[PDB]
């Protein structure tokens, strides 16, 4: 058995803003809105090699991925991240948000930075929607590294909720109702359940809850790009 041949071919490193933008309030999502208890509990992440899974759909949810989900406690997520010694370059942390929603002249969005190199090319974070059963919104294995041997310069992504497999509430305040198995993270749909908040008869997408921005900062170290990058961010 030969090691599998390295996916990322670019060079040095890369410095990265991720911020994070809610979308979820009274106003787009008006059904059974928890006006008083809404929040989006801490953002907890890496950057990571494929060697390490935070979450991702069709698994199963990890202890520190069931006390998001459940508790909105990042604490037991970021010593299983810890605990991947070398897997993981960067903690990605940034503050919850009491209440879930404001205009960015009231209140900044939260964001943090991250590094990656060849290794550590992949970035994870989640973030859970509350009050919820087990309800959560992130990212899973973004890939900022890319063919050309360059750096991705930004990547824009609109978010629905995911289930964390864990709890089997149907509604933002339902009672605490364990899953047991568990079961598989998947996305929330329109259909699944005419109690859920996202239910519509006519089924079709769920208004987007979230917005993640991945904006490039800085690079370091000699570059390999095979397409010009002549962006001045190359630190020395
Ligand atoms: C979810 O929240 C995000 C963050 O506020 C919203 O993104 C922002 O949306 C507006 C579009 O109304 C963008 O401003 C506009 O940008 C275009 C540039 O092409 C410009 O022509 C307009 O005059 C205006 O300045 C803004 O860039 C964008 N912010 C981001 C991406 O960070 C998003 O629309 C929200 N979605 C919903 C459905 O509420
Ligand atoms: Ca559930």
């Amino acid at each position: 058995t030969d090691k599998p041949i390295l996916d990322c071919c670019a060079c040095g490193t890369a410095k990265y803003r991720l911020t994070f933008y809610g979308n979820w309030s009274e106003k787009t999502h008006p059904k059974d809105y928890p006006r008083r208890a809404n929040h989006w509990s801490a953002i907890i992440g890496g950057s990571h090699s494929k060697n390490y899974v935070l979450w991702e759909y069709g698994g199963y949810a990890s202890e520190g991925v069931k006390q998001v989900a459940e508790l909105g406690s990042p604490v037991k997520m970021e010593e299983e991240i810890r605990q991947q010694s070398d897997e993981v370059l960067t903690v990605i942390k940034a503050k919850a948000q009491w209440p879930a929603w404001q205009p960015l002249n009231v209140r900044a969005a939260p964001s943090a930075e991250f590094s990656v190199d060849r290794t550590r090319h992949l970035m994870s974070f989640l973030t859970m929607m509350g009050p919820s059963p087990d309800w959560n919104v992130g990212l899973s294995a973004e890939d900022l590294c890319t063919k050309e041997c360059g750096w991705v310069q930004k990547v824009v992504q609109d978010l629905i909720p995911w289930d964390a497999g864990t709890d089997s509430g149907v509604t933002y305040e339902s009672p605490n109702k364990p899953t047991i198995p568990q079961e598989k993270i998947r996305p929330l749909t329109s259909l699944d359940h005419p109690q859920s908040p996202f239910y519509d008869p006519e089924g079709g997408s769920i208004t987007q809850v979230a917005r993640v921005v991945i904006e490039r900062i800085a690079r370091k170290g000699e570059q390999c790009n095979i397409v010009p990058d002549n962006v001045d961010d190359i630190v020395a």
